[PDB]
């Protein structure tokens, strides 16, 4: 099944970061990096100027079930993305959300899917468009029809 996974960094040199997160996909049991998205910024907000975010997206192929994928991206949520070293307050530098699973709709407890806010977020509907621009979400709406009739912020490549 193809799983469309966001991946978000704030974190040191997210270009590292971020690498170690693909590679930690690629791990995964029974599960396969087909593409991988350009890498994308979003500044913080306020004057601050905290770290940019970097945001990808990819496309996962694997055989796990979602919640099985979900323990996955959990466990290298925490394995990479400091919060032992660091946590709220923070917050953990390292976002790896399960976008969509095949043309499955979940609703669970511990997973929704797709997931909850992303037709709002540019971040990532943006990279998921450059891999996957005929992408069909579940309840029929196109992908390409949201970014043309959705207003998201101006969105820089890294
Ligand atoms: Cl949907
Ligand atoms: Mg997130
Ligand atoms: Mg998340």
């Amino acid at each position: 099944t193809v799983a469309y996974i966001a991946i978000g960094s704030n974190l040191a040199s997210p270009l590292e970061q971020v690498n170690a997160a693909l590679k930690a996909l690629g791990d995964i049991p029974e599960s396969h990096i087909l593409t991988v998205s350009s890498f994308y910024r979003t500044p913080p907000l306020g004057p601050q100027d905290q770290p940019d975010y970097l945001n990808a997206a990819v496309a996962l192929e694997t055989s796990l079930a979602p919640e099985e994928l979900l323990n996955h991206t959990q466990r290298i949520e925490l394995q990479q993305g400091r919060v032992r070293k660091a946590e709220r307050a923070g917050p953990r530098t390292l976002d790896l959300d399960i976008m969509l699973f095949g043309n499955e709709v979940i609703n669970t407890e511990r997973l929704t899917v797709p997931h909850y806010d992303m037709k709002n977020r540019g971040f990532m509907l943006w990279p998921l468009f450059e891999i996957a621009p005929e992408l069909v979400f579940p309840d029929g709406e196109m992908l390409r029809q949201i970014l043309h009739t959705r207003a998201f912020d101006k969105l820089n490549k890294w």
